[PDB]
C-alpha cells in the first residue's frame, strides 16, 4: 500500500558523491544540473552519507556550500531535501509558530495528516531540537477550539481499530449532523472529541452514517475551504481520516491553482512525502483531478527548481 518516489539508490558511493558535487561547486560558477540531479536519485538518508563524506574528504560543510551556491525557489527546495527526514516536519512546525503570528496552515496541515506514531516521534525531535515542548509552543499561539483541537490531536491518542459500536456509530452520526446544521458553532467539545479520538474505522462509519442521514457528505457542511482556523482543520481530519494521499494530493493542487504558487506548500509536500506515499498522491491527484502532478507543476514552475521538482516527482 504505501510508495515514495525516491528510494535508494542502489551502487552508491558516498565518497565519490562528495566529490562530483565538490567538483560542481568548486571555483567560479556553479553546476546546478549535476547537483539537481545527483541528489534528488539518492534517498535522504544517502544525502546525509554524502554530508559525512564531504566533510572527511574536505572539512567543509555541504549544507553551508550549497547555501552559499545557489538561491532562490531551488536553493529552498535543496536545502529542505537535506533535511534528515527525522526531523523536517518539527523544523516546518517550529517556523509556522516562531516569530509574530503564526502559520495556521502549516499547522493544521502536519498535525492533521499525521499518524499518532509520526506524531509521537515529531514532538520527541522537537523538544530535543528546540528546547521546548510542541504543546506549550502550540498553546503558546493559538487560541480558543483551534488550540483545544490541536492539542487533543497531537495527544496522539485516537482509539484503536478494533469493536465497532453501532450504537456509538449512530450516536455519533447524529450529533455531527447536529452540530453541521448548526456551522460547527455550538457543541464544540462535544465534536473535538468525537473527530480527535475516536479510531479511523470507526469514524468512516460516522462520515457514512452522517451521509444517509443528511443526504450529503459532511465535508460540504464545514466547506468553506477558507476562513476560520478550526474548520479548515476540521475538513484537514475529515478528509485524511478517508485519505491522506488524497488529502495532500489536493492541497498540492491548491498550491498550483490561480495566479501563484504556493512554493512553500509544493516543496514541503514534494520533499516529506517523497520516501512515504507520494507515489499514491500522484495516483489520487491524476484521479481527482484529471491532469497528472507532473505536468501540473511542469506548467507552474520553471528553470533548476522545476528541474528538481519534476525529478523528484
Ligand atoms: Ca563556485
Ligand atoms: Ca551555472
Ligand atoms: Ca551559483
Ligand atoms: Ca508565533
Ligand atoms: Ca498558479
Amino acid at each position: 500500500v504505501l510508495r515514495g518516489t525516491v528510494t535508494d539508490f542502489p551502487g552508491f558511493d558516498g565518497r565519490a558523491d562528495a566529490e562530483t558535487l565538490r567538483k560542481a561547486m568548486k571555483g567560479l560558477g556553479t553546476d546546478e544540473e549535476s547537483i539537481l540531479t545527483l541528489l534528488t536519485s539518492r534517498s535522504n538518508a544517502q544525502r546525509q552519507e554524502i554530508s559525512a563524506a564531504f566533510k572527511t574528504l574536505f572539512g567543509r560543510d555541504l549544507l553551508d556550500d550549497l547555501k552559499s551556491e545557489l538561491t532562490g525557489k531551488f536553493q529552498k527546495l535543496i536545502v529542505a531535501l537535506m533535511k534528515p527526514s527525522r526531523l523536517y516536519d518539527a523544523y516546518e512546525l517550529k517556523h509556522a509558530l516562531k516569530g509574530a503570528g503564526t502559520n495556521e496552515k502549516v499547522l493544521t496541515e502536519i498535525i492533521a495528516s499525521r499518524t499518532p506514531e509520526e506524531l509521537r516521534a515529531i514532538k520527541q525531535v522537537y523538544e530535543e531540537e528546540y528546547g521546548s515542548s510542541l504543546e506549550d509552543d502550540v498553546v503558546g499561539d493559538t487560541s480558543g477550539y483551534y488550540q483545544r483541537m490541536l492539542v487533543v490531536l497531537l495527544q496522539a491518542n485516537r482509539d484503536p481499530d478494533a469493536g465497532i459500536d453501532e450504537a456509538q456509530v449512530e450516536q455519533d452520526a447524529q450529533a455531527l449532523f447536529q452540530a453541521g446544521e448548526l456551522k460547527w458553532g455550538t457543541d464544540e467539545e462535544k465534536f473535538i472529541t468525537i473527530f480527535g479520538t475516536r479510531s479511523v474505522s470507526h469514524l468512516r462509519k460516522v462520515f457514512d452514517k452522517y451521509m444517509t442521514i443528511s443526504g450529503f457528505q459532511i465535508e460540504e457542511t464545514i466547506d468553506r475551504e477558507t476562513s476560520g482556523n478550526l474548520e479548515q482543520l476540521l475538513l484537514a481530519v475529515v478528509k485524511s481520516i478517508r485519505s491522506i494521499p488524497a488529502y495532500l494530493a489536493e492541497t498540492l493542487y491548491y498550491a498550483m491553482k490561480g495566479a501563484g504558487t504556493d512554493d512553500h506548500t509544493l516543496i514541503r509536500v514534494m520533499v516529506s512525502r517523497s520516501e512515504i506515499d507520494l507515489f499514491n498522491i500522484r495516483k489520487e491527484f491524476r484521479k481527482n483531478f484529471a491532469t497528472s502532478l507532473y505536468s501540473m507543476i511542469k506548467g507552474d514552475t520553471s528553470g533548476d527548481y522545476k528541474k528538481a521538482l519534476l525529478l523528484l516527482c
